[PDB]
């Protein structure tokens, strides 16, 4: 048996990493057809022409194509890999610049910039899934598209009976990968216990696979004396090294659990804002860094005619689904008791077994009071935001902005929200 796969967002900077991963895991994940879909034909073209060269060299049998036609992309598909960026990096720049220029953190998925990106994603994600369901109702939809917490909440309401949609994030695994470098072990030999929302969580235990010993006490010891580095620290930009290195401070103020690196924004908004350049942001770093290198690569290959971890995890998720492996991943799922003292309809992030029938979440119980206050505040802000999407309510958006920890003020919320409405004119829902 071989599988038909479609990548939504074929013009993404991560797509070449997917095409090379499909070649490497060719024996683990047998494919018969691959289609790159995108709404930007010119941005997707050099990536698709690079793939034709690559596939000819290393995957001749595979039938590869790139298109901007939904019918060609979504017909008779087994898996849909979604990695769109609603508004693209130019709008990510506006998310970061305007927030920082107005005295709050500007970030891709957290704060005012994340909720602005969330409103754009709600519109485009719901529109895209409806198209997909028009052609292949039973295809497994694996979504990377951000902001994941907001997208999952909106998709929960729009498709309540759809059981083949899974939102995932690679941050929990990247922390496990960083821990494996800390401990000089294979990251596949770590068994975590994790709870929280997307980009807002903590590891309560880090067990060794073979022996079951809690490695978390030793993890904090090496962090205090040596620090915390990403597993690919040699290739990472300086901003990522600072984000990972900041966990040393976080673990000294809050020593119980190993934190998701995104916790630093919510626990240290003053420090994080103080060290962010308002005129040269992370979106500019990506434009000058990853976007430039990847597109230049591809154009080098097209001109000549001849010729990782992020793309591999989604493929491994597809493998666990297609072959009913029931292996453990940290994915986003509906709560309904898994976190016992939070509401049923919250989209939370937990360890789950993954098979043909979807994620099988494991109960965590009642979380401590300190973390309950943090997560309920955030999940309420997210649910109020998609409330504004469904109700066309400016008032719901204002309450979502005010409640959020990275804004925290009603007058600042209205000031930022009004600025966001103007630049997001044709990409947001109406807010009246
Ligand atoms: N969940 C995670 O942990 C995780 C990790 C890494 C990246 N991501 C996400 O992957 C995405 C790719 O990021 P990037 O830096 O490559 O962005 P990018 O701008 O390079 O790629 C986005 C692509 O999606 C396309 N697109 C935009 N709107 C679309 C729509 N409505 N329909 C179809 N295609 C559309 C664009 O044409 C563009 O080619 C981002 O959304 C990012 O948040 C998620
Ligand atoms: O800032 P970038 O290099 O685009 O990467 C940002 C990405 O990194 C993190 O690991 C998160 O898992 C993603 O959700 C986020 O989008
Ligand atoms: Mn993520």
């Amino acid at each position: 048996k071989k599988y038909n796969v479609c990548i939504v967002g074929g013009g993404s900077t991560y797509t070449p990493g997917f095409l090379k991963s499909f070649v490497r895991l060719q024996n683990e994940f047998p494919m018969e057809k691959l289609v790159l879909f995108d709404i930007d034909a010119e941005r997707q073209q050099p990536i698709g022409e690079f793939g034709k060269i690559l596939f000819s060299e290393r995957f001749p049998e595979l039938d590869f194509s790139y298109t901007t036609d939904p019918a060609e992309a979504y017909k008779d598909m087994d898996f849909i890999f979604m990695q769109m960026r609603a508004g693209g990096l130019p709008m990510r720049r506006e998310d970061e610049h305007i927030s920082l220029h107005l005295g709050r953190i500007g970030q891709e998925t957290c704060g005012a910039g994340g909720m602005a990106y969330g409103l754009r994603s709600c519109v485009d994600m719901i529109e895209s899934i409806h198209q997909i369901r028009q052609y292949s109702p039973n295809a497994w939809i694996l979504n990377y598209s951000n902001p994941a917490a907001i997208v999952a909440e909106a998709l929960r309401r729009e498709f309540p009976d759809d059981n083949r949609i899974l939102n995932i994030c690679d941050q929990p695994e990247n922390i496990m990968r960083s821990v494996s470098r800390l401990l000089n072990v294979s990251w596949e030999d770590l068994d975590p216990v994790y709870f929280g929302l997307n980009h807002y969580g903590w590891f309560t235990h880090v067990y060794d696979r073979k022996t079951g010993e809690d490695l978390l006490p030793e993890i904090k010891k090496i962090i205090k004396e040596k620090g915390f580095l990403p597993q690919d620290a040699e290739q990472r930009d300086q901003s990522w090294l600072d984000t990972y290195g900041f966990v040393q401070t976080m673990m000294e103020d809050f020593p119980d659990f190993l934190p998701n690196t995104y916790d630093g924004y919510y626990l240290y908004p003053d420090y994080k804002f103080s060290h962010l350049n308002p005129d040269y942001t992370r979106a500019d770093e990506v434009i000058d860094g990853r976007e430039k290198r990847v597109f230049a690569e591809c154009r080098e290959v097209i001109a000549r005619g001849e010729l990782d971890a992020h793309a591999e995890m989604m493929i491994k998720v597809a493998e666990a689904i297609a072959y009913n492996k029931n292996t453990r991943f940290i994915v986003i799922v509906k709560n309904e008791g898994a976190i016992a003292n939070m509401q049923d309809d919250a989209m939370v992030e937990l360890v789950c077994e993954l098979g043909i029938n979807g994620p099988r979440r494991m109960a965590v119980g009642n979380i401590p009071q300190f973390y309950l206050g943090l997560l309920v505040q955030q999940v309420s802000s997210e649910k109020l935001l998609v409330d504004a999407y469904y109700e066309h309510s400016y008032q719901k958006a204002l309450e979502a902005f005010t409640l959020n920890r990275l804004i925290n003020d009603a007058k600042k919320a209205r000031e930022i929200l009004d600025a966001m409405i103007e630049v997001n004119k044709g990409m947001w829902p109406e807010l009246k």
